């Protein structure tokens, strides 16, 4: 294994993978090494089977495909709680473990990067380049000889069209494609990063890296290897890199570094959380912070690790009927249900229920002028200066999971759907900074969630809207009182839980179903197809109970960005318009860290694109032509370059 | 989008052909298909053939059908309000139907007495659409079209058993009873199923999904119920307005969205759907439109009228327990469902579930001796409709290798049912809206049995198919409960389950063989070498059958004729090219246009009207239809020549 | 008739097994009212056949309610004939 | 514990329990399971602390609305209509 290569890519997430594979493919002469903190992901059945993605977030002392960052300090804006932010700890990063929803950022998002080479128009070809789009649409804004497979999976779930009828009934329009770069207001069947033919998860490692390593010999893969720091020149030129074991499990925990040198380039693709930490402990970041830690300054870039941005997720859970198809029992570990789906996937993956994330519809939404007034001073102000003149930007995202996304240990029996919600461009802002030069120690962290009052109303408003959807669905059998806002029990807004009939089905032999004693829930009246339905009215106290419910239950969406921002240095930026870290030579960040502002999308698409854009930038610095298509992707069928149907088995 | 070229309202077979053909013909032609029901794409409760039966359940769960009930009790049905379901899902009937392959006869199309609709006019189009995947001794089938037609994965032993008994009773065997020339013979019955993939040949996947995968110009809107066609000053169809499928808006308000159409509006909402859209659009019966407060666009009293169908009867017979039937599957026996679901996934090319389990039948027609005992009023019909139309059968008959009946009203054990329908009924019904609102239930009347001619053929079929049941190897008896009310002492009275079959059902049962109650006359235990004679029938036996027809005759979902293609002064609604009278840029192309009936399960008929309808619009827009159509999803690459099964 | 009036008033009552009762004219207000859809669905909850109308084999009872005000069945001279016939057909030791 | 129970229960204590020392304020027991509707409980095992106020100050009534013996009577539990009852139950929690 080489002590010296041409390019080192630090962190094998989507961006790092795009970079590492595209360049090694661009030039068979160029020695490139991909260094990834977590384990190799290749042909791991707990990666490529999409329908098990949920477990990747278990904090259970076994799962190690994730690092969990906790707020160092408690937050008054989350009513005393310490926000928890995980991210990938595996080759492919997010792409190996994520929820696999295919979403794309609106056009302004990119234009609004205020950087040349990064306009929507600049990037559109690269958007198409990475896509193996395998589903219908009524536009030409998608790509069809790219590595990354996108489809509707093997099987959409009935509650998805249920959701769509309800959505229509409250005035969000149907659309063939909410990912056309154009849509802020509309409802679609949500696609997935899954190959409709193979039923496999379209992770970025098999697409860009494994592809190339199977046909060439200049792409090196070092897994289970935390990149401590970048090694610099007498003139801040990145000259190589040090890396350690993932596990600090040496004799008396003595630090064990291995230096591997870069003739030409060093890229950091270790994520919004990882990348800033490599800079700081390498001597690049806040000068006074580096000074307190004993790290020699190399470049004083205080914006390193600042401007932590995310999407803020709320999960509204609704009970549903027992003849509904949900994931809840599979999620509960019911052997013969798991046995059924595992078998179905191995036998015929082209149509298997496990060839899905079961998040099979949703919408990007935008409030009416009518609805603004119900929001507050602070958000209307944000609207005016950020959304008003930007009609392709959605305020909130809403989707249906065909199950309960939550701890089933804290959920009653029965089946649920959940309205998964995130705020698309929050005003609130966090940060992350090393506490030490040793790379095993936890850094200071502050997710930042809700430290701007403006972020409350749009979320509050999503709650109301996603509820009006739920109540209008055929599968609906009440709210889950336990996991909803703390309404006054005699507010017309207060929760209506499971009905007696759905209750009697769950436990037909139980001695307990329908015992009033405790008055713990107000039952729903049993389901009627013919029910005329009117909206929930909310009082001021109801809105406070919701605001308090947001503070308490608002969460990350793993759409982390902005910790090494691409803007001029003097505006607190960390990179050039070619992703060069200011004050350095031969060093680049390419991953979502470089984002100067947010994007209204699930950010796998975005990190792949930022990736492709880096491949270009680096390649045209090294006199290197990127090839299209990429090395054929393992297990995948030979694509055609143009739109086509599901093939023969 | 807000404006397209062609809007096709309703995505049944007919609507799928039109929308698909036209978008594939010219990729700059924008066409939107608005379908009141749910998208059916890649749904295993659609594409797997052997679960079709669930689709007719009124269990308050199943949402794939809309059920029409007679407004008023019919005297002719001894006081009962008839129920007539239709499909409420993309692909219409073709996404939930029984998947029985059957074609009308040559004289049926000729007898439209309409230019461009002769049999010789439509033979090319009948072939254009088929992907025939089974042997035959004729050249009347198409081999490069989108709709797959096969004998399924696996044929049931009872079909060949039926075929033998049918021989015993003088009905000859045929290679192909769907060769346009056959009114009287028996066959292995094909299916709208693809031999190789084991998948149901729905029209949406065949003609729409296919094109949506290779092109951008075909738009689909599901869960959208078309309220009304919008009209010009000069009665030019200009657009369409659709509503949510569920009336679930704030306080049940009416949220219409409008989509304009630069070139054409096609109503393909089916026999029950199209008249209502016309009616609330202002095309229909002037008086009705006046009362409901609708602006009259074209006074067409033919709209809603001359509803026609096939009249089903369902004769249920108890069979041996070693017989292979669908009953236990239909009951929801766990390891039986598990087995067949599994099997279908692993090898759909031979799976039991790659079948409708309706695996043999006949088209039949009475001899002169049979005519004599069918009374005057049929005999009249016969001389005026059948006598010199010799390719028209009177009755269809087929064996279901299981009980097509609520098993919650069925004793235990296995069954078969002789599924029967009257081919060309004289009886007529109608359908009319009772409000502008597209959610209020319409006035309706099946009209079944309101012409007395229709009794004799169905009586004849009951008796005849009983002779075929009695002579099978599987026959273990007749289910008294579900048969006519013969006198207990009449030779005609049912012989139910024998003591031996019974004992296998419940080997540890305590009541198997208790006479007490005399609820059945036991069959004798089966014998291979038993001589079997015709059941004799008296005048009172005969009355019992007419009673049973009146009590148990049903739709066959073969609904048509509510917008008859004939001259306006005859009660017409569309011209020879399916234009709606007194309007521009508006065509009915679905089964509504049929001015008379067809001796066939009407999926084949629906697709063919679709194809002819595509041709008509296509010549008007100066478009050339492409052959073959866009590749059908999941399907093997078809050669265009008769061929055998691939690895 | 007397025992039928007893049946109809029982908390357990969910209908009259039409197959094992007198041959009443379907329109007759005395005609049997068989199992209700809700009782059926419990029997074969995974079954594809429960609640299929086709055949018109039984007039389903309406679901059970403790409130139901109960009026006695009116029988015509016709109905009386059907019970007579049923008695001669099904009377025993 | 008295001191923290507020003025309105204290007055009742002075008048009803002060010198009636064989009278308990509260009852408490362990149900070796959840005495609640399990349809609204997570999975796992529970125990419940069953508590009741021994001598409430609060007062209800029941009154008929009709001669007919099948009609629901007027009713009011009267639960907690006397603030004295809150303190001891809070103390039990
Ligand atoms: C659970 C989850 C659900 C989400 N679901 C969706 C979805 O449904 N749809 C969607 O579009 N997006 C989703 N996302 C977001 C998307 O996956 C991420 O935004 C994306 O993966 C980030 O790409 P990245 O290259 O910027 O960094 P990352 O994907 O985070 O990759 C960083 C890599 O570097 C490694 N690393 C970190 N530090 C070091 C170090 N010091 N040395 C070496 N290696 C290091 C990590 O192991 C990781 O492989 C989700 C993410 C997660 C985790
Ligand atoms: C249960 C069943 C069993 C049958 N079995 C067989 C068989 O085995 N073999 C066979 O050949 N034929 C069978 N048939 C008959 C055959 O399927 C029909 O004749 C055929 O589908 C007719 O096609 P169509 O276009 O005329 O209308 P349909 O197929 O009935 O489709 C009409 C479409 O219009 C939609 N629609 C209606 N009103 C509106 C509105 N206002 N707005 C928007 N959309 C609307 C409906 O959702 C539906 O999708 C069966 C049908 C059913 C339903």
């Amino acid at each position: 294994h080489p002590e010296e290569v041409d390019v080192i890519v630090c962190g094998g997430g989507p961006a790092g993978c795009v970079v590492a594979g595209r360049l090694a493919y661009a030039d068979p002469t160029l020695k490139v090494m991909l260094i990834e903190g977590g384990a190799n992901n290749r042909d791991d059945p707990w990666v490529y089977r999409p329908g098990i993605y949920v477990r990747n977030m278990q904090r259970n002392g076994i799962n190690d495909k994730a690092t969990f960052y906790t707020d160092t300090m408690a937050s008054s804006y989350l009513r005393g709680r310490r926000s928890i932010v995980p991210c990938a700890n595996i080759l492919g990063g997010g792409s190996s473990i994520n929820s696999q929803m295919y979403t794309r950022a609106s056009a302004s998002d990119w234009d609004d990067f205020k950087t040349e080479g990064w306009t929507c128009k600049d990037l559109l070809p690269l958007m198409k380049r990475l896509e193996n789009y395998q589903k219908p649409c009524n536009n030409d804004t998608h790509g069809y000889d790219g590595p990354i497979a996108i489809s509707n999976g093997g099987q959409i779930m009935p509650v998805a069209q249920d959701f769509l009828r309800a959505a229509h009934a409250i005035g969000v329009p149907y659309s063939d494609d909410i990912q056309d770069l154009t849509t802020a207001h509309g409802a679609e069947i949500w696609a997935k990063y899954i190959n409709r033919h193979t039923g496999r998860r379209s992770d970025a490692a098999t697409a860009y890296v494994h592809s190339v390593m199977d046909v060439q010999d200049n792409l090196f893969l070092r897994c289970n290897a935390r990149v401590s720091r970048v090694l610099f020149d007498d003139n801040n030129k990145a000259v190589g890199v040090a890396y350690v074991p993932s596990r600090n499990r040496t004799h008396g925990g003595k630090l064990h570094e291995t230096i591997v040198k870069a003739r030409k380039m060093v890229v950091l693709s270790s994520g919004t959380l990882g990348t800033p930490q490599i800079l700081e402990r390498s001597g690049v970041g806040n000068g006074e912070l580096l000074r307190q830690l004993g790290i020699k300054i190399v470049s004083d870039l205080p914006g390193v690790g600042e401007q932590y941005q995310d999407h803020y997720t709320t999960l509204s859970i609704y009970r549903v009927s027992n003849e509904s198809i949900t994931t809840d029992d599979f999620l509960r570990g019911v052997k013969d249900v798991q046995r059924e789906l595992f078998t179905e996937w191995e036998v015929s993956p082209e149509k298997a229920r496990l060839s899905s994330n079961a998040i099979d519809a949703g919408f990007k939404i935008r409030p009416t002028e009518e609805e603004l007034k119900e929001m507050g001073p602070e958000f209307n102000e944000l609207w005016n200066r950020y959304f008003k003149d930007k009609p392709d930007k959605p305020v909130m995202f809403g989707s249906i999971v065909a199950g309960a996304y939550a701890d089933h240990t804290l959920l009653p029996p029965g089946k649920y759907i959940t309205m998964f919600q995130y705020l698309e461009y929050p005003a609130s802002r966090g940060k992350i900074h090393i506490k030490s030069q040793n790379p095993y120690v936890e850094p200071f962290f502050d997710s930042g969630f809700m430290n701007n009052k403006a972020d409350f109303a749009p979320i509050r408003w999503s709650y109301k809207k996603t509820r009006e959807v739920a109540r209008r669905m055929d599968a609906f059998r009440g709210e889950l009182t336990s996991h909803h806002p703390r309404f006054h029990p005699a507010s017309p807004a207060a929760c209506k839980d499971i009905d007696i009939e759905t209750a009697k089905q769950i436990y037909p032999d139980g001695l307990t179903v329908g015992i009033h004693m405790g008055s713990w829930h107000q039952p729903s009246e049993p389901y009627k197809h013919d029910k005329v339905i009117e909206d929930i009215p909310y009082t001021e106290e109801d809105d406070k109970a919701i605001d308090d419910w947001v503070a308490d239950h608002v969460e990350t969406t793993w759409h982390s960005l902005g910790t090494c921002a691409m803007k001029p240095r003097e505006q607190g930026g960390v990179v050039d318009k070619r992703l060069n870290v200011y004050g350095t030579q031969n060093l680049k960040c390419v991953d979502l860290s470089i984002c100067p502002d947010n994007l209204g999308t699930n950010t796998y698409s975005s990190a792949l694109l930022v990736g492709e854009k880096g491949a270009d930038l680096i390649a045209e610095e090294l006199g290197l032509k990127i090839k299209t298509p990429h090395a054929p992707v393992p297990h995948a069928p030979v694509p055609t370059g143009r739109p086509a149907t599901q093939q023969v088995r």
